[PDB]
């Protein structure tokens, strides 16, 4: 459970972030593509992308940065209070897209290695623990929801 404190952390940052949705979704898609190339196996859309050069050009995967990116916005600023958000998302990403949850870890990775890169006066360490307990949190209510559908693994 995050104190309020952490929460206030958290958005904190994430106000941060939404004046340029998009690029930190191109960067944080990007270094998870890079960083586990197994992770760009699971999408069709993209899997023709072989360099970083062509993912920074392809204004497909900077949509998809932007509707990942207001997914995840939209469940931290419910603090803890994100069942609604999360039942449609686990399912997919269980059931259609096949996600495992330990990709939900690299793709955590991924997002606070780029907010320290862009934000660093506002990501301090107090706010990268917070920040880290947000996405344990996002992964352990979701990793249940996997578990009841028979797909935790
Ligand atoms: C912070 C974690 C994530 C969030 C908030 C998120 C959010 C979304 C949303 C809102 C969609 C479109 C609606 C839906 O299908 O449910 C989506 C689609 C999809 N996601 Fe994620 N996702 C996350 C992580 C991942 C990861 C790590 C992978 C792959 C390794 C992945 C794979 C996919 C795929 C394959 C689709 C369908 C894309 C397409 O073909 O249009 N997701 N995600």
């Amino acid at each position: 459970v995050l104190s309020e404190g952490e929460w206030q952390l958290v958005l904190h940052v994430w106000a941060k972030v939404e004046a340029d949705v998009a690029g930190h979704g191109q960067d944080i898609l990007i270094r998870l593509f890079k960083s586990h190339p197994e992770t760009l196996e699971k999408f069709d859309r993209f899997k023709h992308l072989k360099t970083e050069a062509e993912m920074k050009a392809s204004e497909d995967l900077k949509k998809h940065g932007v509707t990942v990116l207001t997914a995840l916005g939209a469940i931290l600023k419910k603090k803890g209070h994100h069942e609604a958000e999360l039942k449609p998302l686990a399912q997919s990403h269980a059931t259609k897209h096949k996600i495992p949850i330990k990709y939900l870890e690299f793709i955590s990775e991924a997002i606070i290695h780029v907010l320290h890169s862009r934000h660093p006066g506002d990501f301090g360490a107090d706010a990268q623990g917070a920040m880290n307990k947000a996405l344990e949190l996002f992964r352990k209510d979701i990793a249940a929801k996997y578990k009841e559908l028979g797909y935790q693994g």
